[PDB]
């Protein structure tokens, strides 16, 4: 029996800034971000939108009444939490109207959290084939105006329905995970912004893929030629390409050309969004499913999940026959094309705004599931 | 194949304060603490000790060389995290010398996080019987000096080794879970102390037990008579007694006597520690195992896990033949009996001290795994 991703969708805020405009405002070459880090449009969100906002919208796009009765576990992977004790998943459980006899919790481990959720959800369903699990990656990647990380920013969420007989991707039992205590990226309690060791982040990501790929190759004998496509967690596109290039150098020219073309297809959506942290790898999966025209049922997709901190995992999924009829291509393109482009002034004003949770107030925002009020630090969501 | 807890141990700081002393310092009748909430000694820790310190000491008590090679998943359940991104499980993985190819992450959902870890660990070992999972509840419950919650404070960790063919507790597939969005206890990002609605917390806890118990009885036909003992998560010992008393009101006055005396055995260690959040339920399980003389192999143990926020789960475990040979009573007694009693003045000085992680410094503390230094916000541990 198969178990995997039955439905998957992503949500990004209704705003973005063009990277040419950002480069101009930052007094650097207009094309520096397009050809350097490989990013074109950056998702931006106002203080009236948080991980619950994104998670609720992403999940709403895929849940039916039947799903809500069958789901008995809700997992949110994030490193952008809004509470140190109460899981964002509990609020998501309420907003989605999922049946009450369910377990809900938040998983945290850099940009790896949602992957942990997907694997545990898979086990759960393997053991209870009649039950389903909702796993959502939700995060807001902010580094600060005029900062080094600024151009790699992003915000959004990716929701996944895990179930038996999945209609999209059947997960294999070939997982290879790795844990190494490295301070490449972290965020001490109470730091609104992350601590980043640039050189170490770059090195650890590249070497993480190599380590996990090598061990996986040893255990399975599967090589690049056995993979129809690869989805990567990426802080920005150039990074995944560098990690990939460093490992496929001994492959034939045709194979290298094939692997890099799939990679380009996997980052089509990412170039218009930015870093989603826990949701980046999965945004790449979605891009591959809706944009890669040569993929077909039976193909093998390798997924490299990276988590700063650091924890990494390589695993495989097989495309299910008929999967092309269960995607959200139109909803997704609409979501991206319908965003309001911000001027750099409008963007900086929105980014600098801060939510003081200690102040009782009301917030106005048309987006469904956005913060409507704060009372004694408690958030209300408009739905 | 049976699956469950193979080994278990708890760890608390080497300091405590007498509840009589606290009551006198707070101008309250000592009986309001000893009898009212049912607490006698409160675990207290200095800033040189965090959840890593406690998790590392607890896990080390139960890990052999072979365990460290067979463990491919490290989970830390906590609501006292020290990083918003990097999981505490990653540091624990390093300090424990576990083999590198493991996945490590943190689970957050009030005081329910460890339970979620245990259940997912169970599923993992059920599917991969040759592998083991390290699950650690680790927390520091501080409310504030002269606060309403002050007398219910505690600190420590409970490490569990999950494996197939467990030597202590074989878990049953009878889990009943519940999720409700309730603001009984929470902690907004940036709040050192919890936000608490005492009466809502009190009522939600009592009602949550009733709901999962009733639902469990409906699904299994099992009642109180079929349970040889019960372990409860507890913010303080009278709370569980209150929840229990409300649900056994219609049992024979002899059942009631048996259930209540068994409950008394489950809180012996807890009265000397205080609330451990994720670890409270599991400290009660250890107490039952190590203090309940008439329990034997084959006996059925009911566990009620509560998580503020709120989530709950009732599940069953069976005592494995020979379990009495795989406990850590001597170690635990020494830990509790060897602690240094603090005067209220030493307690307040120790309690109020803050750790400015933004300052590079060196720290002194004899305890193994205590914080030895802070460099660029990064913590180093004494080993």
């Amino acid at each position: 029996m198969t178990i995997g991703i039955d439905k998957i969708s992503f949500f990004v805020p209704p705003y973005y800034i063009d990277m040419t405009a950002l480069a101009e405002a930052r007094n650097v070459d207009p094309g520096k971000f397009h050809i350097g880090i490989g990013q074109d449009q950056m998702a931006v969100n106002p203080i009236s939108q948080d991980i619950v906002t994104f998670a609720a919208n992403a999940a709403e796009a895929i849940l039916t009444k039947e799903d809500k009765e069958a789901i008995d576990m809700v997992i949110v992977g994030t490193e952008s939490s809004i509470d140190e004790s109460k899981a964002a998943a509990v609020v998501l459980h309420r907003l989605m109207g999922i049946q009450p006899f369910a377990r809900s919790f938040e998983i945290k481990e850099g940009c790896y959290g949602a992957t942990a959720g997907l694997q545990l959800a898979k086990n759960h369903v393997a053991l209870h084939p009649d039950k389903k699990v909702l796993v959502v990656a939700a995060d807001i990647a902010k580094y600060g105006l005029n900062s080094g990380g600024e151009p790699t920013q992003g915000a959004g969420a990716v929701a996944m329905l895990v179930a038996s007989e999945p209609r999209i991707l059947a997960l294999k039992e070939d997982n290879v995970m790795l844990t190494q205590d490295i301070y490449d990226f972290w965020r001490p309690t109470g730091h609104p912004y992350p601590m980043v060791d640039g050189p170490l982040s770059n090195e650890t990501y590249i070497q993480s893929f190599a380590q996990v790929w090598d061990e996986h190759k040893k255990r399975t004998g599967l090589d690049f030629a056995d993979y129809d496509a690869l989805a990567f967690h990426i802080p920005y596109t150039k990074m995944g390409k560098k990690a990939l290039l460093a490992k496929i150098s001994d492959q034939t020219e045709a194979e290298q050309e094939r692997i890099l073309a799939r990679y380009e297809e996997s980052i089509i959506y990412s170039r218009r969004v930015g870093n989603l942290y826990t949701g980046s790898l999965y945004l790449g999966l979605i891009s591959l499913l809706e944009n890669a025209t040569t993929l077909t049922a039976g193909n093998q997709i390798g997924l490299f999940s990276y988590g700063s901190g650091a924890v990494a995992e390589f695993f495989t999924g097989e495309l299910v026959a008929g999967y092309q009829n269960h995607l959200q291509k139109e909803t997704h393109l609409a979501l991206l094309d319908n965003r309001t482009e911000l001027s750099i002034a409008e963007y900086e004003a929105m980014f600098a705004e801060t939510l003081d949770t200690d102040i009782d107030q009301t917030l106005e925002d048309e987006l469904k599931y956005s913060i409507s009020a704060i009372n004694n630090t408690v958030r209300s969501y408009r739905n």
